[PDB]
């Protein structure tokens, strides 16, 4: 390992690489571009204490650098890491606090910049002859999936919604599983994911106004404690089995682990295989 | 729909065909072949009240028939199903009352059942098509697998724990992921997984002895509910780290769902897709 410079989203770093020395905090972003790359960070994000099943994989190294949005900045020092992947949802102030403990870098959230994201931690670890081919492979993978979508598909209206405290959430279009749905897959968003600034309630009603053709789930329990089930609730509501996605057998729950972030590379390639079986013309 | 001879380990049913009208009692197993063939029954199994996270994509449309082995009977004679799946696990007295409620056949728990288990099901579903493309992909990816494992690969110490309880566990031979690991892919049962007769624990000693190139665990959060740092505590144990397999790196933590059987056709696929990761020279 020698020092080398990281160019990342027009800024230039000095980290030396490659490393295993990584502690990530608040970025779950690079949570799962680790569990995609196979790499074992030092630190990792602990979430409500624990890390998660999805997570064990690539934590098995690592200890906790705090809750997403709260770094311990004391675990952080002890670790005396080569990097830390924070993460642009950070303040500034907190960013500058985070540096006091190491070489810092604001790794972005905005699902656009996914390439970015997983390329800046295969540069830190000497693995970006992986990370390339996933990129050229998610590419080529997505190409083949539209050209096997028939136009009907293609001009369908699809959804994705997540369940979290019981309570049913959209997200803007090029936030969480959409910018892979929409803005890859090539599917029209409706209006109420348009209009969505963040995530958005939507009432069983508003779901039957848009009734779409397919609507992909994600329930997890852990996100759901309080009300474990208010899935099931829904799914025997006569307003849901009325539904068109409902009735054509075009609901997928949990598709991808429901813990996913859904704009990462992980999550992206996950959900496009998961998409491919769903949508695709033999169906 | 039409009243069908199926054969199924060399026994008669009349069952009608194709339906959705399953309930499924017992055998985990069946609902693991419905993840796979995707397969949405009327009635599947709870846990501990709850269907998991990892089945909702199939208990969609399903109301619970009971826990696992504690069939109600009321629950099923309430969807007066076209068929129930239990399970070879259940006592004759217990099939023979579930038989009240409906056709009933009692799928094994056998992992070298695995086919015919899968079959069975498509062949009640009408997607006997899909579930022989299945097998006949798993058959090849197995195939071309076992071409790409080096000798040195073939010929290492490969071992699959799973913790429950804050406790180690190793499996028999032909039994969980084990009929993949050694039966399909060919690698050698250690002596501890030779003389297990059942789930067996081991202590860390047991497995410092062992030394294996590869281990897999298995370890999901609804297993351990009152031990939940278990794993943690095992990883930062000196004995632990001194292990080869966690100098080099092969550690391979819920490489498949911490909830997966093990040796059914899905636990299967995944897990031939896991270790094809992991145990291929490219490494
Ligand atoms: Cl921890
Ligand atoms: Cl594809
Ligand atoms: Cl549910
Ligand atoms: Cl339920
Ligand atoms: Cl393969
Ligand atoms: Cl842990």
């Amino acid at each position: 390992s020698e020092k080398k410079k990281i160019e990342y989203l027009d800024k230039t770093y000095e980290v030396t690489v490659p490393t295993d020395k990584i502690a990530i905090t608040g970025s779950v972003e690079s949570m799962e571009d680790a569990k995609l790359l196979d790499v074992h960070p030092q630190g990792a994000i602990s979430f409500s204490g624990k890390f998660p099943d999805m997570f064990k994989d690539i934590t098995d190294k690592a200890e906790p650098t705090g809750e997403k949005m709260e770094p311990n900045i004391e675990k952080i020092l002890e670790m005396k890491p080569d990097v830390i992947l924070a993460s642009t949802k950070f303040p500034e102030k907190t960013l500058q606090k985070i540096s006091t403990a190491g070489t810092t870098i604001p790794v972005s959230h905005i699902s656009s910049n996914w390439k970015e994201n997983m390329m800046l931690l295969a540069q830190l670890t000497g693995k970006e002859k992986k990370a390339k081919k996933i990129i050229a492979d998610y590419e080529q993978d997505l190409k083949e999936t539209k050209t096997k979508i028939n136009d009907k598909a293609k001009d369908s209206k699809a959804l994705v919604i997540r369940i979290r405290q019981g309570n049913i959430y959209i997200y803007p279009e090029q936030v969480y599983f959409n910018s892979t749905l929409y803005g890859d897959l090539g599917l029209k968003a409706p209006n109420e994911v348009k209009a969505a600034k963040a995530q958005e309630l939507i009432s069983l009603e508003k779901l039957s106004e848009m009734n779409p053709d397919h609507i992909f789930v994600q329930f997890s329990d852990d996100e759901n404690a309080d009300k474990p089930d208010a899935l099931k609730d829904l799914e025997k509501n006569p307003i849901w089995k009325s539904l068109k996605a409902v009735k054509e057998d075009h609901v997928y729950v949990n598709s991808v682990d429901p813990l996913a972030q859904g704009g990462t590379a992980w999550s992206k390639v996950r959900f496009l295989k998961a998409a491919a079986e769903k949508l695709t013309q033999n169906k």
